[PDB]
């Protein structure tokens, strides 16, 4: 029942309820003539919503807000971007204009600025060292170390046992490495093991792109990254 590129028309977003008060959002974008799906997270925060990641661009992100407004009807007050690339921060301006408080680590904000990307407004302290965790309302934010990017965060929802791995975790269908331009291939397995050690109770694991699974996605990702490293 998870949405695929198949049932997502250009510029639209689908929502998927994972657990009580936790959804993913799914959008699509084209590059080099192929079409890629992309996930973020929505976490209910009392009578407000916490958003994890944009929907990969201004158009998609305005569609995301409109779909949330339609289907959940609680205000998005805060968003966290889990790394600096455009599939995670593209649309920050749209969120900012809609009165959403946008957040990221100083690591991410720095890299976004270097990249000439949109820059989340607010800074998340206490995540600069590998293994650092901070609470952010109904989630914990964890910096497991460099992996897909040097700044990548993961997000755990303790009430629902949902681990959102973002782009540091691969879906099972991906059996070769994706975009690694800014990756730390050397540290990526170590970083995944920190995630394993910190959230061994996770029941649902959501990759940045494609299908949810369980903690098997961590070892899966390790296998893929190691195979790439040894090319
Ligand atoms: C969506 C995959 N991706 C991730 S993960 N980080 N960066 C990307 C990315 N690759 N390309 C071609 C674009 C436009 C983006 Cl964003
Ligand atoms: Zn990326
Ligand atoms: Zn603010
Ligand atoms: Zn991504």
């Amino acid at each position: 029942e998870y949405p695929t590129v198949s049932e997502i028309p250009v510029g639209e977003v689908r929502l998927y309820q994972i657990a009580d008060g936790v959804w993913s959002h799914i959008a699509t974008q084209s590059f080099d003539g192929a079409v890629y799906p992309s996930n973020g997270l929505i976490v209910r925060d009392g009578d407000e919503l916490l958003l994890i990641d944009t929907a990969w661009g201004a158009k998609n992100t305005a569609a995301l807000l409109a779909e949330i407004e339609k289907q959940i009807g609680l205000p998005v007050t805060r968003a966290v971007s889990t790394h600096f690339h455009d599939d995670r921060v593209g649309g920050v301006d749209v969120l900012r204009a809609a009165g959403v408080a946008t957040y990221a680590s100083p690591s991410t904000r720095r890299l976004a600025e270097v990249e000439g990307n949109e820059i989340p407004t607010h800074s998340l302290e206490g995540l600069s060292s590998s293994g650092d965790a901070v609470r952010f309302g109904p989630v914990e934010l964890f910096y497991p170390g460099a992996a897909h990017s040097t700044d990548n965060l993961v997000v755990y929802v303790p009430s629902a046992s949902v681990l959102y791995g973002g782009c540091a975790i691969y879906e099972l269908s991906r059996t070769s490495a994706g975009n690694v331009a800014d990756a730390d291939l050397a540290e990526w397995p170590t970083s995944i093991e920190r995630i394993q050690q910190h959230y061994p109770e996770a029941q649902f694991v959501i990759p940045g792109h494609g299908l949810p699974g369980g903690l098997d996605l961590l070892k899966h990702t390790t296998n893929v990254v190691k195979a790439h490293t040894n090319r």
